[PDB]
């Protein structure tokens, strides 16, 4: 085992092992019983998967609301403040279902995404000095594409609150506050974020196959 193949075993592995370890710790930091004031507006208002007879509010999707707050970095201002803005849009039906595409189809897949390829590498942890350094690479650099999504998904999200607390009309013209978000979270981008995710789920188990 080189030296470049060495940094580059460790750098995987640090990597992996901080997301898991941040997903433990912000895991067992629980949640207000209003789930960041979402669950009256949002949660209580979506199924996470049809065969389910319950909402997304139900104590069954603890772990997914979880990942959905580690997508947000567990920082608690900006939660609230999203919670806030996005039950303003959830209220209206009409508008619901792309309150639920923003946090479920970003955030919440972005943040699955960089646990699941964790959790694979560290399953196969003590045999990654039997893989070549192109397949190396592709997963330390898988982190970094990941992490760009991320870095946009936190911008936005950011950027939606200093827009609607510096925007009296985004208070008021729900359909200006619908058109804001929708602009920050086309179908194109929607596609984009499954198609990277897919095809780095896939590379990274197809790397991983022959250590298994």
């Amino acid at each position: 085992v080189d030296p470049e193949a060495k940094e580059l075993i460790q750098k995987i592995l640090d990597r992996s092992e901080d997301i898991v370890q941040i997903s433990e710790i912000d895991s067992n930091k629980g949640e207000p019983n209003d789930q960041f004031g979402m669950k009256a507006e949002i949660f209580s208002k979506i199924f996470f998967n049809a065969n389910s007879m319950v909402h997304f509010d139900d104590n069954e999707y603890l772990n997914e609301r979880r990942i959905l707050y580690t997508s947000l970095n567990f920082n608690e201002g900006v939660i609230l403040n999203l919670g806030t803005i996005l039950s303003k849009l959830s209220q209206h039906s009409n508008y619901r279902s792309l309150v639920k595409e923003t946090l479920i189809n970003r955030g919440f897949s972005i943040q699955l995404a960089m646990e699941e390829i964790s959790l694979k590498i560290l399953n196969v942890k003590d045999k990654l000095h039997h893989l070549n350094k192109p397949n190396l690479k592709t997963l330390y650099y898988d982190f970094d594409k990941l992490k760009t999504l991320k870095e946009k998904w936190l911008k936005d999200v950011d950027d939606i609150i200093k827009e609607y607390n510096a925007n009296p009309e985004l208070r008021t013209n729900i359909s200006k506050l619908h058109d804001n978000v929708e602009l920050k979270n086309s179908k194109a981008q929607f596609a984009d974020i499954h198609n990277l995710i897919l095809n780095l789920i896939n590379t990274t188990t197809n790397i991983l196959a022959p250590i298994q």
